[PDB]
């Protein structure tokens, strides 16, 4: 959009409750749409924006970004809704996942034992997802538990809030004052060369699994920025996680094989993790 499609909607259908956090292009907020899903009058979404700042070619940026959206169809990816392009405010749609982001809810668990079992549906919901995103030749790049996002009956899904919450900045360098890098959930490759593959999420699904047995401690912590690189890049892992189950710490060294040929696809995870049920 460029070229409106039937995903266009009106501005009118959406109001705009509370703030979410910082987006890439502008603020999120928490709405409501009506007709956007079917035998349903109304609908909780989370209203994505562009500034009032940044014109067309950035407001482009933006709109063709969740034009990629239109094409998915996974219950553990969050859905489009739809577009409002013609018009000043410019603001995407999209089912409000109600509990937040996976990492915000892991620390929410820690101030009172997660069973193998949670842990395990966890982690087989969000292997879901990205079965299906690098199905569709869509890599990630920044598979996190701060991506992953709950329902309001507790399932998980694969999102991305973007590299710019105030509440997640120490989970990003700025190496070399380029790009903000999730240094902490990047594959060796990632780190040296820059490479970007459906492995080098599933490295960092392996990541994102110590998260969920830690309640999202920092990984790598003692470690500054440049010192994981150094440490990742040079052959460094994790350490198995305090009360880890064996099946769990398993995927993880799967996941972290550094030679990303050695690694499994989700595919292989899925299968993997639902014997276990
Ligand atoms: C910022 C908005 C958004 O644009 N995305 C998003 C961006 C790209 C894809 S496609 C991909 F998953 F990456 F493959 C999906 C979702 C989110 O997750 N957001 C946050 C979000 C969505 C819903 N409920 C929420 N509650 C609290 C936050 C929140
Ligand atoms: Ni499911």
């Amino acid at each position: 959009v460029y070229v409106p499609d039937e995903w266009e909607v009106a501005r009118e259908k959406i109001t705009m409750s509370r703030e979410l956090g910082q987006g890439s292009f502008g603020m999120v907020y928490e709405g409501v749409a009506k007709g956007v899903v079917k035998d349903e009058p109304e609908t909780r979404v989370a209203i994505k924006t562009v500034n009032e700042a940044a014109s067309m070619r950035e407001r482009i940026e933006f709109l063709n970004e969740a034009s990629v959206m239109k094409e998915f169809n996974c219950h553990h990816v969050v859905r489009l809704l739809g577009v409002v392009s013609q018009g000043q405010p410019t603001l995407v749609i999209m089912e409000l996942m109600t509990r937040g982001d996976l990492k915000s809810y892991l620390r929410s668990l820690r101030p009172e034992p997660p069973s193998l079992s949670k842990m395990i549906q966890m982690a087989g919901e969000i292997a879901d997802g990205m079965a299906y995103l690098n199905a569709n030749k869509f890599v990630h790049r920044d598979l996190a538990a701060r991506n992953c996002m709950v329902a309001e009956d507790f399932t998980v899904k694969i999102g991305d809030f973007g590299m710019t919450r105030d509440i997640y900045e120490t989970d990003y360098y700025r190496k070399g004052g380029k790009g903000l890098l999730p240094v902490r959930w990047m594959s060796p490759e990632s780190l040296k060369d820059g490479v970007f593959t459906t492995y080098s999420d599933v490295w960092s699904f392996g990541v994102v699994l110590w998260e969920i047995a830690t309640l999202a401690e920092q990984p790598y912590q003692g470690l500054s920025n440049e010192q994981v690189l150094r440490f990742v890049m040079e052959g460094g892992l994790l350490d198995k996680p305090d009360n880890c189950p064996d099946m769990l710490f398993e995927l993880m060294r799967m996941c972290w094989q550094y030679n990303p040929k050695m690694r499994p696809s989700f595919l292989e995870i899925i299968s993997s993790i639902k014997e276990e049920m």
